[PDB]
């Protein structure tokens, strides 16, 4: 298992503007276009991120290069974030794989904020981490999704997945 096959399994696969959970409008494996109302404006970031007029469908080729482009901007993110760069240093690979996917989900800024949770993880406190990870309105609103990436953080493995 790696990153991509991890969200993969999480986010799946549409080539059609859909809603996600919240009702924004997503493409592809799980890509954002905006949290506008607009169809008319997800359209136009869809036309300006592959580079042609979709009209709101896309290949499994771009969907792939959308994928990637995203995956690598939220580790680039965690490197360049103060608060989530030491705590991802201290982790080993697989759990390094559930923190990716947690800021993939709510972004930079809305991972920075399980504070309480990054300190434990950086602790090795797993058990402890866990229980407050749970402790949150994602669980509370995705709760599989998060039972899968609270259980890879709390064992190192990939048993959730598998
Ligand atoms: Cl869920």
């Amino acid at each position: 298992m790696n990153i991509f096959e991890m969200l993969r399994i999480d986010e799946g696969l549409r080539l059609k503007i859909y809603k996600d959970t919240e009702g924004y409008y997503t493409i592809g494996i799980g890509h954002l276009l905006t949290k506008s109302p607009s169809l008319n404006a997800a359209k136009s970031e869809l036309d300006k991120a592959i580079g042609r007029n979709c009209n709101g469908v896309i290949t499994k080729d771009e969907a792939e290069k959308l994928f990637n482009q995203d995956v690598d901007a939220a580790v680039r993110g965690i490197l360049r974030n103060a608060k989530l760069k030491p705590v991802y240093d201290s982790l080993d690979a697989v759990r390094r794989c559930a923190a990716i996917n947690m800021v993939f989900q709510m972004g930079e800024t809305g991972v920075a904020g399980f504070t309480n949770s990054l300190r434990m993880l950086q602790q090795k406190r797993w058990d402890e981490a866990a229980v407050n990870l749970a402790k949150s309105r994602w669980y509370n609103q995705t709760p599989n999704r998060a039972k899968r990436v609270i259980t890879t953080f709390r064992t190192g493995t990939w048993d959730a997945y598998k």
